[PDB]
């Protein structure tokens, strides 16, 4: 709610310095939908270490690629020299506008609000249309990446993409091999999490990028059903859930170790005809809620979890050197066996979680 604020007291800084400068990007297009900016970029003819000279605190992780980002008032704006895309250095804001992927964010605005708009990015935002900026043939090559953006733009902005840019997608199509996988799993999570992600996923077989993606025919599935959590997690299970595939047709999207265990415990429970306490007690509530979500199950989930005896086997009343005690054996694996043992009837309400009860139990069975 601040950032722009802050990004025009940045522009004043810089041309009270002798710099131009004005507000680029997606903060110009949200501002012209009536949207709050998530983050705002200004675009200079101050090269890096002139913009670090104007400001007290500011951060240089991205200088070689023309970047500052500047601290101030508790908000952070990033300072782009005029450049393209292998990074070179302009020296007018058109010729660092007519590079951007697409007309929406091929904006400018100064800082007494005018709007700098060479490629008509104001009709296209009043007609709802996503269009490659200049020759769509180049834009696609210079980045690949921009081909999986606009069918991400296309959901996020219920936009649909203009025609000559989506044939221009469907020749290069192909490129999308070299992008790096991480990026590509980066836009696929914008997408799962978009409203109107079903437009996102129709135009993502009609561009034919669903031929080059990694393992990019399963996402032909049918997506009327999903509604996205929040949580793009959700878009993976449900896509594995609904082609009856494991986690590992997936792997090569290089997913977290968190990740990839509540994608596969999730699809384990969606495997399971019943639960029980048992059940309950062995999953977490995030995978149980995912399981549900996606098998069309609704319960009070985190009202029976709530009921168990016990929540974790580290409230057990006993260990395995309890056991060795009352067994006179030496530790071996059997010991992992009769731990589990408890557990199931203390979970199940049967035996209660008390060192001296179990003892008898244990010394009956054994």
């Amino acid at each position: 709610d601040d950032k722009m604020n802050t990004a025009i007291k940045v522009i004043h800084t810089l041309k009270a310095a002798g710099f131009e400068a004005y507000i680029v990007g997606g903060a110009v297009r949200d501002l012209l939908l009536g949207k709050t900016p998530h983050d705002v970029d200004v675009a200079s003819s101050a090269l890096p270490q002139q913009v670090k000279v104007l400001f007290d605190r500011t951060v240089d992780t991205g200088i070689d690629h023309g970047t500052v980002l500047v601290l101030l008032d508790g908000e952070g704006i990033e300072v782009t020299t005029f450049r393209t895309e292998s990074v070179e250095f302009v020296l007018s804001l058109e010729e660092d506008l007519r590079r951007r992927d697409f007309t929406i964010n091929a904006m400018a605005m100064t800082e007494d609000l005018k709007i700098i708009d060479p490629f008509g990015g104001k009709e296209d935002l009043k007609n709802k249309v996503i269009r490659a900026v200049g020759d769509p043939d180049e834009r696609f090559e210079e980045d690949a990446l921009r081909m999986l953006r606009a069918i991400r733009f296309s959901g996020q902005l219920d936009f649909i993409i203009d025609m000559k840019t989506l044939l221009s997608i469907r020749r290069h199509a192909r490129l999308i091999r070299f992008i790096a996988v991480e990026r590509l799993k980066s836009e696929i999570d914008k997408i799962f999490v978009n409203p109107s992600m079903q437009k996102s996923m129709a135009y993502l077989k009609d561009s034919v990028l669903t031929r080059f993606l990694p393992v990019g025919g399963l996402f032909e599935v049918d997506w009327i059903t999903y509604h996205t959590d929040g949580n793009p997690t959700y878009g993976w299970l449900y896509l594995l859930h609904q082609q009856k595939r494991q986690f590992t047709d997936i792997k090569d999207y290089r997913f977290s170790n968190e990740e990839k265990r509540l994608i596969e415990k999730s699809l384990e429970l969606t495997a399971l005809n019943t639960w029980d306490q048992w059940t309950f007690y062995k999953y977490t509530l995030k995978q149980l809620e995912m399981a549900s979500r996606v098998t069309g199950k609704k319960k009070d989930l985190a009202a029976i979890k709530r009921q168990l005896p016990i929540q974790s086997r580290s409230e057990l009343a006993v260990d395995g050197w309890d056991l060795i005690e009352w067994s006179g054996a030496k530790s071996g694996p059997w010991l992992k066996v009769w731990i589990e043992k408890i557990e199931r009837l203390i979970v199940y309400g049967i035996l209660k979680n008390d060192k001296e009860l179990i003892k008898d139990w244990f010394e009956d069975e054994y």
